[PDB]
């Protein structure tokens, strides 16, 4: 089996996995919609009672399976528990990262294209009216991704966006095709530091933004000022948990696949804790100090929150660059922004394609080259659905990136810490650890976490089950049908592997 060359490279690879578009896009929006500081408390708690324990659990499962030559959940779930249903459940550790990868890489290609156009200096040029400043950039994005005037099911992506998507796929492939240590680690050791530097620079520059309508400091205060009136709102807790899952790459089967390349005897405790901590630092300190403080700086708090609620991409791809355009050398600043976004995305996309690649390699005994090329073919092909179909992206992000990750987290936790046994699991987690997990967490993993997740899933299901059946748009039904087809396909591949074993 292939392994990580150094501990540092491992750390930066995992941190590259975690730190991504979720930090500089999803987080600012989630926090803004949820009332700033009010969202932070539930966010921190969710980080302690969910993110950390699940992170460690996934590292442990990953390394455990990797020792036996299995980096994916279909096989690992079977090693921990002997059942066919364990494999069927394991299929999600593939389906989820694949589905997410499909649209995620497309958004990444967005960030790349924008980076290019901002570098070359082709951008809308604004003239004191907010709408006259934002409108050009809204039209810019809409022209880029081909957004319809009314609500029209069909999207018309520009040739440039398509070509840039092809290029993005090519880059992902060039990185992934060199392997774990040569391809991923090498790139992590660069992209990560570059990312941190860019992030810091942007944070400072943004902090320097002050106008008659407000300041970045106002945004920081808004974000870090506690509000206890929202603690009784379940939605805030749900959003916080979802954010924790998404940002830490929990339930995507990615952490597990990466961990399977960690040598049996190497420490996953301190490495894992370090990766998670790095991610949180990149999220709350960096991600949260850029977009929101700037939006609040120019348009004030209320308007900033309004824009945040407006959409996820509205803050990142429209508002922020429109704010930059009003400052000296704002175009270049935008470029830095989208470049940061690009690296942050790439480091994650490679991570979510790696599970599929690893299933192909380990289970179907395919060569790395073939596995990578086929994964890229599948992802690229399926991506046309997200490209040309409006609302498809949202559906995939929902079923996979939202519900699926929580369901799968609960599943893996139950399989590892209950069926496989709690004591054996604990011993497996602590084994070889440079430092040991605090005893209390044993009780957190076995009782608190699974209960919390179960409750969450119950609430979610209660709310969504009625809504699902009544939905007007056909695009979502097409997407659902297709992704279900992907699930069946993966199940079939798992079947083939199982047969090959015999
Ligand atoms: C539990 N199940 C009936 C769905 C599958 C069981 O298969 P197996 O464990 O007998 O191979
Ligand atoms: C695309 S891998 C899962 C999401 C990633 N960890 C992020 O924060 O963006
Ligand atoms: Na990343
Ligand atoms: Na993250």
């Amino acid at each position: 089996r292939e392994h990580w060359a150094t501990r540092l490279g491992l750390i930066l690879a995992m941190a590259g996995n975690a730190v991504g578009l979720g930090n500089f896009l999803r987080f600012p929006v989630q926090a803004a919609e949820n009332g700033g500081g009010a969202f932070m408390i539930p966010y921190i708690i969710a980080f302690l009672l969910v993110g950390i324990p699940l992170m460690w659990i996934e590292w442990a499962m990953g390394r455990y399976g990797g020792a036996q030559g299995h980096g994916t959940t279909p096989a690992i779930f079977y090693l921990l528990w002997r059942n066919r249903f364990a494999k069927i459940l394991g299929v999600f550790g593939l389906w989820i990262p694949l589905v997410v990868a499909i649209y995620y890489v497309y958004i990444e290609s967005w960030t790349l294209g924008f980076a290019i156009k901002f570098l070359v200096g082709l951008v809308p040029e604004p003239p004191t009216d907010p709408d006259s400043i934002l409108r050009p950039f809204k039209e810019f994005l809409y022209s880029y991704i081909g957004v319809p005037k009314g609500d029209e099911p069909i999207l018309k992506p520009s040739l440039f966006a398509y070509i840039v998507f092809l290029i993005t796929m090519f880059i992902n492939v060039s990185i992934l095709i060199r392997g774990i240590s040569k391809g991923i680690e090498r790139f992590a050791k660069i992209a990560m530091p570059t990312l941190f530097i860019l992030a810091v620079f942007l944070v400072i520059r943004v902090f320097l933004l002050e106008t008659p309508n407000g300041t970045a400091a106002d945004g920081l205060n808004f974000l870090w000022t506690p509000d206890f009136e929202k603690l009784k709102d379940p939605g805030v807790w749900i959003a916080a948990v979802g954010q924790i899952f998404f940002t830490l790459s929990l339930g995507f089967g990615a952490i597990i696949t990466y961990a399977s390349y960690v040598r049996k005897d190497q420490d996953i405790v301190l490495s894992g804790l370090t990766a998670a901590t790095l991610n949180e630092k990149a999220e709350v300190i960096l991600g949260g100090s850029i977009s929101i403080p700037a939006a609040v700086a120019f348009f004030g708090v209320a308007n900033a929150v309004a824009i945040a609620k407006a959409g996820a991409f509205n803050l990142g791809f429209i508002t922020l660059p429109a704010i930059f355009s009003q400052t000296a050398g704002g175009t270049f600043l935008g470029f830095l922004w989208f470049f940061l976004l690009f690296f942050a995305g790439l480091t994650s996309s490679i991570a979510i394609m790696q599970p599929m690649i690893a299933f192909l390699e380990d289970e179907l005994k395919l060569s790395r080259k073939h596995a990578v090329l086929w994964t890229a073919a599948i992802v690229f092909f399926s991506a046309h659905l997200v490209m040309f179909l409006n609302k498809s992206l949202d559906e995939m992000d929902f079923w996979a990136g939202t519900i699926g990750v929580v369901f799968f987290g609960l599943t893996e936790l139950i399989i590892f810490f209950w069926i496989f046994g709690a004591d054996k699991a604990w011993e497996e987690i602590n084994r070889g650890g440079i430092i040991k997990v605090p005893r209390i967490y044993y009780y957190v993993m076995r009782y608190i976490t699974p209960a919390f997740l179960a409750v969450l899933l119950v609430v979610w299901a209660r709310e969504y089950i009625p809504k699902i059946m009544e939905e007007t748009h056909w695009t979502v039904w097409i997407t659902r049908f297709y992704i279900i087809g992907l699930f069946l396909f993966l199940t079939f591949l798992v079947f083939l592997a199982e047969r090959r074993r015999n």
